């Protein structure tokens, strides 16, 4: 609902991006699931469309977990390793639902155009793909 925006001084870039990729790993199993069920019906420039939903999916998921992971971390100033963030990847891997921003769209009818740039922008490795936060 609510949270601060606070800068971590402690950030480490190289261990955000090991992060990413279990994150994302976890979101691409519900994502198949999806398309079973409106596969039939799914156009081309959907599937590319429904990869920056993702995005913008793990960016309002991460505003959950911000102030319990992002808030403890910067205040404790401790630097969790590799592995200290593969089992906080798990845990937000673990909660999948991307039927509530699809009904959420649908419901204000914001359906964004599908253009070329967009496509070539998921295309894009996500190791050189910046994140920001909500």
């Amino acid at each position: 609902r609510s949270w601060h925006y606070v800068e971590p001084k402690f950030l480490n870039k190289a261990f955000e991006v090991a992060l990413k990729v279990q994150i994302i790993a976890g979101f691409d199993r519900g994502l198949v699931k999806w398309l079973r069920v409106h596969g039939r019906t799914l156009s081309t420039v959907q599937k590319k469309a429904l990869y920056f939903v993702n995005r913008r999916y793990m960016q309002t998921h991460w505003a959950n977990y911000m102030l319990w992971i992002n808030k403890k971390i910067d205040a404790l100033g401790r630097t969790p390793v590799v592995g200290d963030y593969t089992r906080l990847g798990a845990e937000i891997g673990r909660r999948i639902d991307m039927a509530y921003f699809y009904d959420a769209l649908k419901d204000k009818n914001m359906i964004p155009k599908y253009l070329p740039y967009m496509e070539e922008i998921n295309r894009m490795r996500p190791a050189d793909v910046p994140v920001k936060y909500m």
